[PDB]
């Protein structure tokens, strides 16, 4: 709610790719196709294998920043991303070859900042998972031989052994209802009653789990992130030890093109930016044109009323951002720096229209 | 649990009229119906088509408040309210016409507070989502495709293509259970224990990632809607800084209309409010009618004792609400403040019946 | 984790007779049954029926304790407890006079706890609720609505108008998948992808609407019964105003019948109570028995050992309970009241044996 | 995200055998099987029966560590894990004595540390659960009855009775859709739509009961096992009282084996440990072998740089773990102890390669 996400967050073609890539597998898949589009699309196929292929070599070129890096993640799919299918198209010389695109499905992932952020985590609370996934197990077995006990008798074909009795459990515990085989006797039916109960009980905790923590690197990623961007602003040497650990988680930074709107005039000014890399456009009949370590938004949130500029980011800014009430938590937390805000709410006032 | 919402909470009778309005769809959608209440309810679309339109124009007077205002949102329906059914009288002469009953269905969203509420947070979080998103599409096909392996040779009118997995996919991965195509082997059979295992840990992040920070956002509504109403008790002169944002989350605002009751007599009492506007009828000999900037229930929480006074709204009440434990808060967090609430909690007693 | 529920928390009678009353029902609504036990549970109606009429007129003396009270809410159904089935059995001389077993169902629900703690707040936060519901009409008649443009023509049967398609509108997204009307083509079946995805991001804040604060209630519930036993405790003269707000967040309260055990000796010492009402039997060679206003474990916590007393609930005490960590808090919070906790796990290392 | 898990969670092998002991069970419920791997497996109910009989007996020998100790819980499914077999191999002469591996499935649970912590906090919480579970009961009933009324007429075979209905009833509540017996009428089709609406509140909280102070119960357990490992560190003369209870809730302790890494050098530094028992390989000209009470990382974490030395697990050391921020709060908490982080970021480059 407090931020400006721009410049093109989806960005890397390396990644676009896979989506038309893997759509290419459908029509070939298909009987009773024409040949003409049937091996239209695996020229798509050899355009991305090229395509990556033409990037590959230029990636393979590490020389690019050599002093101390960890690449082995960014490289280990670029390699299979090329070889894999060109292995495939002679020995599997039949088209499922094309079977293979199976391999690109990665190169998502491979330059997806916030899925290490998912394995991060895991590794400190699988702990609880395990003996979760055990209980999981203690409960499927403990609830799943229940039933092999009553319609082995009159469903053989059905319940005439434990396994395809273990199916009918996760299907009934996991929430889902599929409807192949279900019970029809009395007590069975009344097993029933706790699975439900249970599963939802289970997955009550189980995927809680994740958000548990989750939340908190998330959390978390908006501090470790965010300790920078904080020296550069030239005022932040009165600022107490305490005040930031509170602040910072609320401030998020994202960055902004050049040439985009950042806070357009007349529009109800709702919060407050802090610049700290870049430049701006403040415009008035005197551009104030910030640039690295500077902020606005004072001159509406103390007054509480609409954008007395519109600021359009001339640069690649990289911006944080804030709502009112942490400000105002800070005009709270210290006279000391209201004043100068106190000023700066008249200075640019004056120093809009003037220099 | 600590607030008195009234006053009409779902007032206007521009979003009322697409919930009959829309139920107006239906009869003209069946076979073997009489033509009599066939055409009856067609007038009903054109009384709606009428009201709005009678709505519209003064709508249109867009004279009133004119200084500065953002209306593009609020204006662009009720322009399609009546020309989307009009340019569809006439070009669809046949009855299907009746089918751009989708148009109202924004009239609720059109004055719809809550909903700006919602779109807010997506353009900052959204960041995660899609990555999810990306992530939901990883496990799609990386799932899917695992079907397609195995049952296309015995299903192949059900498993005989890559899609039509997909489509088992989903549905099993979405907590849903249709029940149209079902494995028979094993090995995919096996396939659907992580799945369920998958989605409802995908979910667990995905749908948390809503109500994350979206309760934030109206943990923060309750903020930024409620620095007002701060200045004009007369006795917050006093009170710290940081004393502020402790209160103000538990501290929600409502309104009561005229005449309804606020607190009645001898019932548990259990809060008090803070009034700031209107005035109110304090059921006593020589009726304490406090206007703007009052309060009460001190008589009741510091003694814990039933009401002393039927407070009913004279007027339009502008009503704060605050619970004992967060008005103990207050009384702990400063005796300065409790020695005027010792007066008063003696004044009342005989301001009550006297003046 | 930290408390000792004892003493029938589902105790009184009236509650506990609708459980085995409706069952009653059953028998009945059944052919080809037998008519000995078919009458022999009518009398159990009758049973019930006289066992709250004999209840009954006990509970029409409202005489006890007639000062001020509010029993609206738990005369309401006594009075049809017994009214219903009575004029029931007469105008409806068919058996199905016994389908007026609908009535004691409330029954339950007078006599409990917990539900007002349910209604309470939803009058603050139905404002949401509501908001959601509407925007649940909108994604439902929205999304309802896309399929009638498709399946018309070749499933009219199934899909032949709108609220046909409203069926398989909520069951597609309300997780459930019943299994009986599914599409054939593609784009329809392109529509679901949104959908669970919807739901489950609809659900993912409407669910989360009702745990949101009601927590905050029942961790609100946990301050307002326990603002009391406060001032009981000789010692918390001195304890500081803020001291307390943060304590007894944890603190819960529940009561110990008399004769049974409350810490039995050598059992892993993980807790320590404060006793403010009742009496126990601390099981030394002159019994410590310690009545209203005391606590005991810290000789249990300082050392972190197992337990050096039996105490056995002597009478109905009302007990407290706290784990370590906020006792440790309390140690860390201030050393003037180590001090006595100090002394005391000396003074009852000899006024253990001793006197 | 912040910690090191190794040296074998999943260690104990009385665990293991469940999982393939188990499926042990299935060859033998399948007819057409030929007799060789019949029996094959029914040796490894021996093996694991010998197995655990073996065990057996130096478990019985409880003299290790006999002071004072409560196990009745260990003990008490070792001896009817072998016994329940041997009294199932005579009486129960056909084959179906194997059924009696529903025995070892508490063997798991039985060294299942965290499933203590499951039960231990239903026995201050359930309060709830049961208020919610006869509300869970309230609505069936008060939901199933409500179907009888209507399709007893034209579905006699399937709504026949109120049982029946309630089968339909949490099928219909507990998100499931198994898809059996569904109505065709208009208003027992309208009751659906509060039902899912409903069962989704319900479960809402109820299966947020259980997350919601278990979550307290591990964030709890994450301080009760490590209120330990805090006065062996040398330097906690100085932390304030309050400081404490800030830090542990993030610290967590776990184990690293001897031999396995810890840091390994020039990976990008994140986060510092503090060892309290054990002893590390730093590996530095002269290394730098710090054993009980000893940490590192602040070389890392004030300069934000990669690792200056691999640190590898010597030994089997108990390890805390820490990320910057909350050592951040630290430095930030207090100035007298960044001093000698100060020197120690001077005394370690140079303690480093020398002694
Ligand atoms: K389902
Ligand atoms: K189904």
């Amino acid at each position: 709610m407090s931020v400006l996400p721009f410049l093109r967050i989806y960005a890397p073609l390396n990644a676009v790719l896979a989506a038309p890539g893997l759509l290419a597998v459908a029509a070939l898949t298909i009987p009773d196709m024409s040949g003409r589009s049937r091996l239209a699309l695996a020229a798509l196929l050899a355009v991305i294998w090229g395509a990556y292929l033409l990037q590959l070599a230029a990636t393979l070129l590490k020389r690019r920043a050599g002093v101390v890096r960890d690449r082995t993640p960014k490289i280990a799919i670029d390699v299979l991303a090329v070889l894999v299918p060109l292995a495939a198209f002679l020995l599997d010389g039949s088209p499922d070859w094309s079977l293979y695109c199976a391999v690109w499905l990665l190169k998502p992932l491979r330059d997806s900042t916030f899925f290490p952020v998912l394995g991060r985590v895991l590794a400190n609370e699988a702990r609880n998972l395990i003996g979760v996934t055990t209980l999981f197990g203690v409960v499927l077995f403990a609830v799943a031989l229940a039933a092999y006990v009553i319609e082995r008798d009159i469903q053989p074909e059905k319940f005439g052994s434990i396994p395809q009795a273990m199916w009918w459990a996760v299907v009934t515990l996991s929430t889902t209802g599929y409807g192949d085989t279900i019970p029809q006797s009395f007590a069975g039916r009344v097993l029933a009653g706790a699975v439900m109960m249970s599963g939802i009980g289970i997955f009550g905790l189980w995927a809680g789990i994740l958000a548990t923590g989750f939340y908190q690197e998330v959390r978390r990623g908006d501090f470790v992130r965010n300790w920078q961007l904080v020296a550069a602003v030239p005022l932040f040497q009165k600022l107490g030890p305490a005040v930031l650990v509170e602040i910072v988680r609320a401030l998020r930074a994202r960055t902004v093109p050049a040439g985009a709107v950042i806070c357009r005039i007349g529009e109800p000014g709702d919060r407050m930016f802090f610049v700290v890399e870049g430049s701006v456009s403040v415009a008035t009949p005197n551009p104030v044109e910030l640039g690295p370590g500077a902020f606005f938004g004072e001159m509406a949130l103390i007054s509480g009323e609409p954008r007395s500029a519109t600021v359009s980011a001339a640069t690649t800014v990289s911006l944080l951002s804030l709502h009112s009430a942490d400000f105002q938590m800070l005009c709270s937390s210290s006279p000391e720096i209201a004043e100068i805000f106190r000023k700066t709410a008249l200075e640019r006032r004056g120093a809009a229209a003037s220099a």
